[PDB]
């Protein structure tokens, strides 16, 4: 399905990128920024000064430690996806 | 790209499933359930008697009303993805 195929791929990126940090399951801050660029470096060319890459650590980090988990992996693309398009509207 | 291609797919399920029954931006407990199967019918099968579809309605719920948001959209697949995956891990 739509999320089905995107689940097998997006998941491969969670363990792949998380693999950079010694083990392979969570992202070490900079690991997240990578996915935002190496993966989101066309739709959202913002960042550079830590816009969604720095704000993410706030949400993406729901455990407090620096180790990103799957829950933050999808919730991450969630913000950087719409969150980025939100840069236009700001309450 | 992995997150790029999957980004347009998931995003298509938000504006697509959101335009199923009136409204066109959030998913009600019903629009979400569908995404669970209509999109996650592999490792989640037809839901497990309201297992992740019930718990999600609590989070995916913008704030209790029946309208999921984009941030909760991807974050949702985050749990239903691993949340239901790790489930298999018995003992």
């Amino acid at each position: 399905s739509e999320l089905e195929k995107a689940m097998v791929a997006l998941i491969d990126v969670f363990h792949q990128y998380s693999g950079r940090e010694g083990d392979k399951h969570k992202l070490k801050k900079s690991e997240l920024k990578e996915l935002i660029n190496n993966e989101l470096s066309h739709f959202l060319e913002e960042i550079k000064e830590q816009e969604v890459v720095d704000k993410v650590m706030e949400t993406l980090d729901n455990d407090g430690d620096g180790e990103c988990d799957f829950q933050e992996f999808m919730a991450f693309v969630a913000m950087v996806t719409t969150a980025c398009h939100e840069f236009f509207e700001h309450e």
